[PDB]
């Protein structure tokens, strides 16, 4: 009693309901016709915070009991290997579950089952490279960079009647970005205040502080002090020559430190050529320490050699109606830093939250030279065939391989059925297209029926769709040979 | 009580619970090592009945208020125009049933779904599609008979040992039975005497009734009266007849019986009233009243009447009959539980020969005809229409079950058999099947298992074309009153 | 329970309640793709029974408390002068209903909302001239026969792939009809008892259709190219005329529109999209133009040939009125002692 | 039973619900018959606060759990644009989801159905540009300076019987605040006395050449007059006595940005309910006209157009039902000056009463109220966690 037990047939039903009601609220996500998700909660939860990403939501907040949290999980991993585009790796293995409340007609051992996913692992060989998709993506690209998957990624997102112009600029950050170094500090702000371009490109890095209104409005062969500790009369006076014997030696061009600042010292640096921050954010600090070599901060000592500086540009320039203040050129050249300025329109701030899917979009397309064709074109090619495939192997092999192929035939009917067009009609005429060899034609929502998918300019990373089919077959895998989910009771 | 109310998705449901009751217990009875089984009910049954045959326990009994009686009361039409060979009908529907759980999450529009009823006639050449079977069974046909489909239904039946020469008598009745008489007039028994042939066949009615010790032997243009009403004048219009034979539902009063005796009259006392029934329309009939009855409004037959000794007891054989529509078939045998199990062999055999001669079409027994065909409507899924499509393939899944079933009842790994089993379906070989005996696959034609097919066709024309209104519905079945 | 007796707001709903349960079932009837649907009772019934028509199965039962069996009794009597078409007279009446919602919110004189029943001469006035009627007939007609109306009675019917031919074969009863006589024999198929007499009563609507079409020397467009032209038109009369008229006018004028979205969905496209196209081409002049469920789409209706008879418009449109007046005039149908 | 649960019919209620209940509140509020309310509640709250403006209420409070406030918080917005007249744009989008009664039984996809909302910016912009035109006022203008919006602005408020007057006197304020520099810098307060005039104006600043303390009805006010400079103003309202007169400083705020935006617009549009009915006419067509996905959409859009006219005719205590009617022919005819008249019972010609309404007030809240509307109807149960 208490302990926590599922008996037989219930403990797959955990599992299974788990796979059920997370598919509806993401499908709604999917496609052109996609939508926001809203979520408000109280506490250290500001406000409803809106997350088109099925994603980044999911494993913010473990919302209940029953098991998927883990699975949910693993998808960061598939988002580090590729993101999002749009979110459908979670989709394609809850589907699976539904074919195992068949998998108790059989009356065997559910293992032998198992070797339908050793199918599905060659399922993959036939589900990847099974007619065409895009190939090379070379280095920078003057046009393929974007206009193109970002598009769609933003489709979802009905933010596209402004913002499809955003998701362009975002591929200019990624170029920047490629070097000798990973992904790494891109620091992004959304801005309150319109403009039509809804963004502006910052060559080096954004904090919003001012020493005060008075100071030299430019420095040049800056260095950079960080602080980790804060700033009768003639005594005073004493703090402010320490400060100002070490620094004229240096030729110190700026100061910024996390926490609150004496006065005295301020009056000093103006008049010197020096420009200090008040109670700059830790965050941005620790960022600065990757790109200019950085520091350790210390007592008054801290000058000289102890700290290093880089030296480019820094200064205050306006953006936007708010004054922040730029940091570049660095010679690590390991990350940088990306800057939006847009409508306000509700809409915005939404940017701040579709430009974090921007890093992981793109860069795939960067490094995998490969995609697929979207509205489901892949899909339909892939199930003709699958569902020949089970034939050809001997027997045992043949039950799973054929379940999985009947599965790739539902994906058609909900891109359909959000299309506003009953489905009967469009798999029949899907089908016929795809059967006869052309891989470009898909799934046209607009149209109604079927058309061109590469004039719409819909793609699918490569990626999302190979490491799913491996991933879900196996992940999937794991949960049916499991019969029952453990609690391991109070405490 | 009204009409019962239910609405969207429990009204369906309802429908779902009665197709699964069913398949669990007709499950085990298919085939050569199928299940015996025994029923108890109360308040006019008395013990205990056991029958090895699916159809006639569900037609005895409608036992609750949830539907699937209509679709029993069907199964008897079947097994007039052949119904039975073994019991699979109820099974396939029963499946249906399952992929209805799938529709809600297709969430448009149901009946559209029926379209796929539109394919079912597909579904009729196709199911059957699956490589050729037979093609002859011209008429009659003296020795493409039998020896093939009834041992099949046999076969299931402990009795085969030596029932199979039994099974092969009863093509015999069917060839008599075939046109239009209806199915009407099929009378057996079985007696205490033994031997090898375990059977004999009559060419009239038989009777097992004598007047007394006295009277002639046999009578010769024989006019036979039946009346209604007691014995409890006779002469002097029975002569005007040439009465040869007299048959009384009732008892017979003694006076009469010293007279036919000087007449050369045989009367049989005691008669049951449903051999009568049956014999008026034998004989062209007549009317029955009080003694005004015989000349004219009496009609009679005039082959010949007589009294034979089988071997162990006497009966009285009636043949002939000028009309044609009614004839009869006497049974003994060796004497066995086998033998009382003759009983319901020939039930089944009539039956399931009846139509094996007028189908023109038969097919490969032992799941031969299941695994080809769950092959062919695969590939069809995904040629076909969408949503039409969605319902075609989860049919096709459901074909593979009965494989199982075959394998797992003869004691053989179920896994193991299904993997090999479908490569040599697939390859192209009609007549390979499952072999219970070998546990894995082999050659079905050897065996000699056949179905007939419009077994086939019935099974799924109640799973198809009447499923079109499954879902439109909506109220079921219950009683009739007192 | 304990004792019902409901009074103004609860009272109204009761004959409201009955009106859309039974708009459920029969709005499948309707339109080209409809549900043949079966029923099986008990006590002296023996099978599961098929009717189409809805008229008929409502005859045959009084299955429960609500009021509506009387309502469901005059339909009948619809059908001895002209019937059927499709059965849109019970839904339409009960779409006047819903509406009533709309009313609580209003509180001024519900009573005088039913007036406008009075002023649905006016309407059904306005139903004529819309109505989009053809030319030729030119009695016994080589191919205008039928493949029109009686195609339309059965295109809801599911049976339509089949039956659409022997819908085909009615007309030629009814040319034989024709001549010094005013109004042989045909054999369908079916399940077996009383209810299968209810076919009787039920194709006795269809029979009825033809014969009109052959002396009426009148009919109109089929597939729903009769109703857009004439809502366009009286979304103008509600405004051709004096404010106490027009009020009546108008909210009669937009329930001509839900007829092309029934058409369209049960088709097999997006229900919407031909609302669009629809009302444009009856706007432009073109009477020939309705909806051509195939193709999804609008099209030349004369092409497909199908037409309806000009009594089954003319006289569904006096019928709306005059059925649906006397339920605002009338109480809640009890009281007076003895219970 | 005793849960939130939320699925299928349930999640798209809580939308619905929020709806109901905010609109029945506010249609008694527009019209010259128009009411207003009072509301009451114990924590940390003085006492009941009577807002006949529906947008400062709305703002005020979030009482409950439901989603609504984030709709509330999208009118002010709009105020700052343009705003107010009557509150109408929060009935209209209410009625909206009425119909998904219906959309149950559309039997499709209901987002299909949201591309309504872009259907609705099409619908929305033909007639607010398209309609006859006012054709005069060039600058400052000596005689049709007012008698137009701020009459039918306060006609939603009770105080129309004495306060036409008043509102007669804010345009007077716009043309010395009009000119080189910045809007704003006006300050208003009320005084509790009768007479007939209802209002004074000052030359200078007035707080509670020449500096001194007079005495104003009742309240001792201190006035700052005479000043050299002569670019800034100050206006000082007075009232008969109630709740009402507390609706001065709310509709004030308002007014101020109303009438800045009637200077630069150039283009106004019939007021009285006579813009409404024009583009309820032209809409019905244009769901037609319209390709296929979007007619669904435009023609739902369409008919909310429809509630307006009777809203406006119910406060007067006519029947709601004549009036909407005889309404729609006199605006089909072509007239466009034929509107709405309340003091008359049927309708009349608009432009003799001299009342218009701002170009802005029909293109602001047309283009959020589809892009706004869309976003909410873009995210249905908002799902919470509860914390703190």
């Amino acid at each position: 009693a208490g302990a926590d037990e599922e008996r037989a047939e219930t403990a797959r039903l955990s599992s299974f309901i788990g796979a059920i009601a997370i598919g509806d609220l993401v499908k709604s996500t999917l496609g052109p016709k996609g939508m926001d998700k809203i979520l408000l909660s109280s506490g250290r939860d500001a406000s409803l915070m809106v997350t088109n990403d099925g994603a980044t939501i999911l494993k913010n907040i473990g919302v209940d009991n029953p098991a998927a949290k883990v699975l949910v999980d693993m998808s960061r991993v598939q988002d580090d290997e590729v993101g999002d585009g749009t979110t459908s790796v979670t989709v394609l293995a809850a589907e699976l579950l539904r074919e195992a409340e068949s998998l108790i007609a059989k009356k065997i051992h559910p293992q032998t089952i198992i070797a339908g996913w050793r199918e599905a692992t060659k399922a993959a060989r036939q589900a990847l490279l099974n007619s065409a998709v895009d190939h090379g993506s070379d280095e920078v690209k003057f046009r393929q960079d974007l206009m193109n998957i970002a598009g769609t990624t933003l489709s979802s997102k009905l933010l596209t009647h402004h913002k499809d112009h955003f998701t362009k600029l975002a591929v200019e950050a990624v170029l920047r970005l490629k070097g000798s170094g990973n992904l790494e500090a891109i620091h992004v702000i959304k801005k309150l205040g319109g403009s039509l371009a809804d963004s502006y490109l910052d060559e080096g890095f954004l904090l919003d502080k001012k020493i005060g209104v008075n100071q030299p409005k430019r420095i040049e062969n800056a260095k950079i002090l960080i602080a980790n500790t804060g700033m009768i009369e003639h005594a005073e006076k004493e703090k402010m020559k320490e400060k100002v014997e070490r620094i004229l030696k240096h030729g110190i061009n700026c100061f910024i430190n996390r926490q609150l600042i004496y006065n005295y010292p301020e009056q000093l640096f103006g008049a010197a050529g020096v420009m200090a921050i008040e109670h700059a954010d830790f965050v941005g600090v620790e960022r600065l320490a990757l790109v200019t070599g950085g520091e350790i901060a210390s007592t008054f000592d801290h000058p000289e050699l102890v700290k290093l500086g880089s030296c480019k540009l820094i200064e205050e320039v306006m953006i936007g109606e708010d004054k922040l203040i730029h940091f570049s050129g660095v010679a690590l050249g390991e990350a940088c830093t990306i800057v939006l300025r847009g409508a306000t329109q509700q809409i915005l701030d939404e940017a701040e939250r579709s430009l974090h899917d921007a890093l992981c979009v793109l860069a795939q397309t960067v490094k995998d030279s490969r995609t697929v064709y979207g509205g489901g074109c892949s899909e339909m090619l892939m199930a003709h065939a699958v569902t020949q495939l089970a034939s050809r192997t001997p027997g045992k092999e043949a039950v799973a391989m054929e379940s999985y192929a009947k599965a790739l035939r539902m994906l058609p009917t909900i891109i359909a059925d959000n299309a506003g067009y009953d489905s009967a009609d469009l798999v029949a005429q899907l089908r016929a297209a795809h059967s006869e060899g052309k891989t470009t034609a898909g799934l046209d929502m607009k149209e109604g029926t079927i058309g061109d998918m590469s004039v719409l300019g819909i793609t699918e990373s490569f990626q999302v769709k190979r490491q799913v089919l491996l991933s879900a077959a196996e992940a999937a895998e794991v949960i049916l040979r499991v019969d029952n989910i453990i609690k391991a009771a109070p405490r």
